[PDB]
């Protein structure tokens, strides 16, 4: 689902929807929300959701566009996860960097922008929050259970504003050979933070996976939230 009427557009002139929600108190900083390989869809939605009732605007780029635009996929359900997976191998990762670019630009003067923007990303998601965080387009970046970061160590120089990433212990996608890659490689920079969560997978902050885990999604959004409080007014 994407609001009705909304258009970004990216360096390269492809334009694209996104899925709005303005807090009641504005303005306020804007946290562009970077998708799973789901597409705009009810996590989404959800994530939407708990950052306006915590007070931020949020923009929910439609990634997808280039491909497929409006793409929504059910993850309950096995032929949209199929669909979801062959989007996800057919991503290009540099022009995902680049419409989310857009995104934080646009989302720096909409009627209920303060100014500040901060990126929040899942999964395929985290894994383009750690790029972008290498750019520095954003103010602040979060990545929950990016995929692939081991592959991206020597950008860590890059950095030059904060970004937090929350990692499960039991994510099989980051198997302890490429999570210890990614705790020394992490750590020679103190704007990045990486956390552990021991008993979680991958998933693990979306109330509706067989991989939620209540108590670290809890400690993750909140960490989350007192990460990206200072950019408030």
């Amino acid at each position: 689902m994407l609001t009705e009427g909304i258009s970004i557009q990216s360096y390269d002139g492809h334009t694209f929807g996104a899925l709005v929600g303005s807090p009641a108190k504005a303005p306020a900083p804007v946290i562009v929300i970077a998708q799973e390989i789901f597409g705009v869809n009810a996590f989404m939605r959800e994530t939407v959701s708990w950052l306006v009732d915590q007070g931020y605007a949020a923009v929910c780029p439609d990634l997808y566009a280039r491909q497929a635009p409006g793409t929504a996929l059910d993850p309950q359900d096995e032929r949209q996860r199929e669909q979801a997976y062959k989007l996800w191998q057919a991503f290009d990762m540099e022009a995902g960097v680049g419409d989310l670019e857009a995104a934080i630009r646009y989302a720096r003067h909409q009627p209920y922008s303060n100014g500040k923007v901060g990126l929040v990303g899942y999964s395929l998601g985290g894994a383009l929050a750690f790029l972008v965080a290498a750019k520095g387009y954003v103010d602040r970046a979060v990545g929950y259970y990016g995929v692939g970061l081991e592959k991206q160590l020597n950008k860590v120089p890059e950095v030059k504003h904060p970004a937090l990433f929350h990692m499960g212990g039991q994510d099989h996608f980051v198997p302890a050979p490429s999570r210890q890659l990614i705790t020394e490689g992490f750590g020679a920079n103190p704007l990045l933070q990486v956390h552990w969560y021991e008993e979680a997978g991958h998933s693990f902050a979306a109330t509706s996976s067989s991989g939620y885990v209540a108590s670290a999604a809890a400690l993750a959004n909140e960490r989350t939230l007192d990460f990206l409080a200072p950019l408030q007014s």
